[PDB]
């Protein structure tokens, strides 16, 4: 009929706007002058949709789109309705497998361009240029959970990257810690068994606080460097913006010269390192599992493109046995005060999809998938990895031709002798389907390795030895690397790393589970595990508090980089902040607030006990975003309350609680004018604290202090304060 | 090595207990003598695991499950690792699609029995005899969520109920509310397609809050009825256990003279009717995402087996079209003051599965699978379900031969000349695969209909009309049930709804959306339209105030039997309290309270501020089952705080908000001695209120008030009080 508003308000403006300001929309209608090479071949699959006539899949119009064909109006619906069972047919099939692990992802388009040439180190032809521009795809994820579940939950997170090269797709499918939990491929199965939901029950998801992850862990030491990881705040991430990722394996790089250097690699996140606090990230993921799936769509909606530094740790040939721990080891870190992390390129990530199920969903990346310039190692879990991805990808995405969906093809040229299989759209006219041949002259034919555009040939590694089934003696050592993850963190990150183990123990039913941990626990850190005891009620033995800390890594007591928060490297820019209106608000106060937090690129969402709008002051209307319940401080960085008639919020539950949340979760908070009658709320001092911004008005000081509050992310030395507080 | 602790502390007893006593395990461990036909079928395909040997699923013996087979310990893996690739193989081809709809399901084994013969009404062999009975599969779900979403959403809730008859699988597949959102099955994609994750960013996950939803309701009034029971408490159950269930459509029973009769079925709660309020249920979802699938599990595990009595509304041939409004329309109830349920039998649900991906997963409900004795009707929504659930049976279950896979046998006969399809298991030796046939003398063969083990003939409905694509003008009636429901809730239920609606409305981005959605509730109650209007900053115009209430319902200004609450029907056993230890705990109190508790089968939940044990005045060592914040007072029905040291937990931040959490949850609270002192973080009277019990001990009188609160559920009186609470 006649459905869109006549204002046209149901459409979102095609430029960039802030996170809420409009209904969000596919890429291509948000933004359709953002284009990369890959986005424009997709172009041949896109579907439009206005102006044309609803049909069926083979073209035929329908006429009356609300009913079956039935014998009479209230009769039997008929056999004949031929567009009834073709529509609920395909309804009937919507559904593929989701992936085995990190089922859970959010993705968007974007584009990669490296520094300088690295010609000297490598012959990838995606690295040859500066001015060589790559475009990308990359999935976030969660490891645990289904593709409907949270979130925010606690849990590694899984950072996967599409190269499309102009020598083939290069896919860097790492993480976001530097290691993994297990040594061998061959045990994957087994760990991701006991991570998973129990098998009687399916419970919990999206959680490793059960049993039977703390029984698999207890009994293999080898997880414990990652679980620290996972214990610590870097397992609950502000944003798929604010975190690293590592490829985790040691991968080598082949020159033209044929000399191979290894290479670890690493993205560094340029809006800087920032993570939850476990009851707000717990929280988060019942009032918006979806948070950072939609914090990423809507980040890049407002122009505040996820950009990552993509680094190199190289290590010369020689160089392999010179560590304490084997390079080739997944469960072990390169220190960056060792090798240092050299800087690659830059990765922009500004476009999001048009159909999540089509370019999300259906996506398939492999660790196997490498360009020549690139090659593997002999790392034990990636080698098994090298077989599982194709394997999987045949199920998952309906056979072997996974290749030609539309989100997965190379922007390259590809011809080989490979046919059919489900689902074949290349249409071959190659007389042959076999080499060597004569009747197309060979073609397509092989092509020798060389500096550029030459075929792909494997490194010469020499290898030496028996058959065995056996795991390397140098791997055996599973204490140091935890213990030096553990004294590079802050005060404030060890005692969330204390509470991250106490609370998931506290969740393993099997006391003597809980035990076991702390005993390895012991064999890492005495102080660590006696917190951690001491929350379960458990009391270390004499030969536990005895047992010697493993050595040093290399002479390393600590290492920096692995901290969160040690360094300062914040960015406020596509941060956000609740303001609680009032019926009444100071415009005054408004206008400094809003155009300082503009200027520094941080949103706001103006938030009232009910919607529609508000009048300040001089008669300006405001528009409300959502109300308090309707938007938690959880989904913030911090909240003001300017001036206004606060009588007017001064006894609203929901106005407080907002306060007192924020509040206990570390978050700054601006309190102006009469706002500061919440001071008695969240039970602050009269001369005011550090963590607390408060004036007569939100004038000259009052916005710059509240953005180096924002600029530092959380106030950590509240912490011995929350624990008080009611909330 | 390994082991299990000496003490075989890692077994659940294999008896009831409560729910947290000891780790939950799969049913046929956990309680080996239930039975029932079934269950004992299953028995062929069941698989131990104690004293025996690992190996490939071909049978070898494995001697190292660690390693993967290597050119040397440090070197590349080698493609002759057979029980790698088999081992990663199975892995990696673990998942199958989910469920279109209702993918986050719970469910459990059982049986059923009816309190008297239905042969005058109909010819189905379950329903013949008392003392005949059939074992069930009951599967319980919510709606849009996928299989790894939250249970405690606001959402419609399948129950799925397979009866495993004598003459064949009845299906008897219903929801939790009596009817549907939609007249005819051509819409089902359309509706589905509205409330499920947008397409372009795949968000929000088991939530109707969003724009697409709203926008389709507004312009589908239709939709309404259901709309207002999935706002009201019933889109928020306690329990599976807690909440009804229905058929929606009017299907027939055919007796042995061949004589219809229209039905409506009806699932009614044992254990009372009973949901959740929003803001528990909503942070539930975060705290505890698996919520109800372990309430039930936990539930059967401790002996308080869910048990609904099935009900029949009947309605005589010649009664079909008196009525105001269509018998077939599935938008419309039928209201139990006009035709009153009459009681048919009961239900018990008393094992759990032993793998919930082999038998919830797997498990297939179809209403397409009647017996003789039971027919379909016209209903269009009902006739267009009767192609869906086959259809998607075959890609989800991957094949025909979706009968074939255990837990979806029937336990009584079935042959007939079907053959092959992919996974058949069933090898036939019949020379025949086609009737007629004279080879095999042509069996299997037909059975004539008749009373009893007959064929089934369809009754001979008379059909009268022209082939059309047209709504019965019948079904052009909206608002009539919408307010025949909001005027049978009481004035706390009207609240809720009202919250519900005001809540999802907020998070509906395009403002004209709302405002449609505020048009359409004005066109059923102007008080309900206002009071959702106001919350939204939305002005009735003076046309909307003068809208037309629409009719009674066939004389109906009210209908008890729609509320949840107006007629009582509490049932305390199985609930649960937490009780809030300190460190010297007055035993008299504890013993007071947990006799009292056992006497009416209520569980009880230790909670501490840290795990291990307390010593109480008396030297009894007590082991506590979770933390504060680890058993939140969501997870409960009531609170109590015993005397002791109070001094202990009385500045403990979550020992205080564990009980403003529960207070503004309406939940009943009782405080002993000392305890009393949090009078003062609830902020109530000083002489007493309703819903908060208090004396100087737990004795005779103190947990009588408090079992009478918690069978009367929640403290609806204390509304009015929560809203200035800051929790
Ligand atoms: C350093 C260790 C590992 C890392 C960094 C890693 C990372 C990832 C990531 C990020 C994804 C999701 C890709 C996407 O968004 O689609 C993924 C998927 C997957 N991983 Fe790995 N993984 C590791 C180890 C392994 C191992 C040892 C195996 C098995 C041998 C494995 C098997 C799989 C499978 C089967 C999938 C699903 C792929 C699909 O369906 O396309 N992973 N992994
Ligand atoms: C009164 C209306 C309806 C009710 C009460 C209802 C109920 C249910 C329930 C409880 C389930 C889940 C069974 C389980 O636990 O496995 C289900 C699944 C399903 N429903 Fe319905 N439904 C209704 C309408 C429809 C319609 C109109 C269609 C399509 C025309 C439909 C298509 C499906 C499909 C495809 C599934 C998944 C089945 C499977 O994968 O085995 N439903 N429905």
């Amino acid at each position: 009929d006649s459905l869109a508003p006549e204002d046209g308000s149901h459409r979102p403006a095609a430029e960039p706007t802030p996170p809420g300001a409009q209904p969000t929309a596919p890429g291509s209608l948000k933004a359709p002058d953002t284009r990369n090479e890959k986005l424009n071949s997709l172009e041949d699959v896109r579907k439009g949709s206005e102006n044309y006539a609803l049909t069926t899949n083979q073209g035929v119009r329908i006429a009356d789109d609300q009913n079956s064909l039935r014998a009479g109006s209230r009769g039997p619906t008929l056999l004949e309705d031929f567009i009834l069972r073709e529509k609920i047919t395909h309804f009937d099939h919507e559904r593929i497998p989701e992936r085995i692990v990190h089922a859970r992802g959010s993705a968007a388009h974007g584009y990669f361009q490296p520094y300088k040439s690295l010609s000297d180190i490598t012959k990838a032809d995606f690295l040859s240029d500066p001015n060589k521009i790559t475009p990308v795809f990359v999935r976030f994820s969660t490891v645990q959970g289904g593709a409907g579940s949270a979130d925010t939950v606690r849990d590694i997170r899984g950072f996967a990257t599409k190269f499309y090269t102009e020598e083939g797709i290069f896919d860097l499918v790492g993480n976001n810690t530097p290691i993994f939990f297990i040594q061998d491929a061959h045990k994957f199965p087994d760990f991701v068994h006991a991570v998973k939901p129990e098998p009687h029950w399916a419970i919990p998801q999206g959680q490793s606080a059960h049993d039977t992850f703390w029984d698999y862990v207890s009994l293999q030491p080898e997880t414990l460097h990652n679980v620290m990881w996972a214990m610590s705040d870097r397992g609950i991430p502000r944003s798929y913006r604010t975190m690293e990722g590592f490829g985790i394996h040691t991968f080598r790089l082949i020159n033209a010269e044929g000399k191979a250097t290894f290479v670890r690699f690493h993205w560094k996140p340029l809006a800087g390192k920032a993570s939850l606090v476990w009851d707000e990230a717990q929280k988060l993921t019942g009032r918006d599992p979806d948070f950072h799936r939609r914090e990423l769509w809507e980040a890049i909606e407002a122009g505040d493109f996820p950009e990552y530094e993509l680094g190199f740790q190289l290590i010369p040939e020689e160089d392999e046995f010179k560590f304490d721990f084997d390079l080739l080891d997944p469960t072990k870190l390169i220190p960056e005060e060792l090798v240092p992390v050299q800087r690659v390129g830059k990765m922009v990530l500004n476009r999001n999809p048009d159909n999540f199920f089509a370019e999300n969903e259906q996506a398939a990346f492999q660790p196997g998938h490498i360009v020549p310039g690139l090659d593997f190692t002999n790392d034990p879990l990636l080698q098994g990895r090298l077989f599982s991805y194709t394997d999987t990808q045949i199920s998952r995405l309906g056979g072997p031709n996974f290749h030609e969906i539309p989100i997965n093809r190379p922007t390259c040229p590809y011809h080989n002798f490979q046919r059919d299989g489900m689902h074949r759209m290349g249409i071959d006219t190659n007389p042959a389907n076999y080499e060597p041949n004569s009747i197309n002259d060979n073609w397509p034919r092989e092509t020798p390795p060389g500096p550029k555009r030459g075929g792909f040939e494997s490194y010469q590694e020499r290898v030496e030895g028996n058959k065995v089934r056996e795991r390397s003696p140098s791997f055996g050592e599973y204490y140091s690397h935890p213990r030096l993850f553990w004294l590079s963190q802050t005060p404030f990150e060890q005692r969330h790393i204390v509470d991250g183990f106490s609370f998931e123990l506290s969740k393993v039913v099997r006391p003597y589970i809980r035990e076991r941990v702390v005993d390895q626990l012991a064999h890492i850190d005495l102080t660590l595990a006696q917190a951690v005891a001491k929350n379960l009620g458990i009391e270390l033995t004499d030969d536990q508090l005895n047992i010697t800390p493993p050595p040093d890594v290399n002479g390393l007591k600590k290492d920096p980089s692995l901290s969160l928060y040690a360094i300062p490297d914040g960015d406020v820019k596509g941060r956000v902040v609740a303001i609680l209106l009032n019926d009444e608000v100071r415009s005054a106060d408004l206008l400094a607030i809003l155009k300082a937090l503009k200027a520094k690129g941080v949103h706001a969402k103006l938030l009232y006990s009910r919607m529609g709008e508000v009048t300040a002051d001089d008669g300006t209307v405001l528009p409300i975003a959502a109300t308090f319940a309707g938007a938690p401080s959880l989904t913030v960085d911090a909240v003001i309350v300017p001036c206004g008639n606060i009588a007017d919020i001064a006894d609203n539950g929901d106005a407080n609680y907002y306060l007192m949340e924020a509040y206990k979760h570390l978050k700054p908070i601006a309190l102006a004018g009469d706002a500061r009658k919440f001071k008695a709320t969240i039970k602050i001092a009269d001369q005011g604290e550090e963590g607390i911004v408060e004036a007569d008005s939100a004038d000259g000081s009052f916005m710059d202090e509240l953005l180096t509050l924002m600029a530092a992310h959380r106030v950590w030395s509240r912490i011995p304060k929350i624990d008080k507080i009611p909330a």
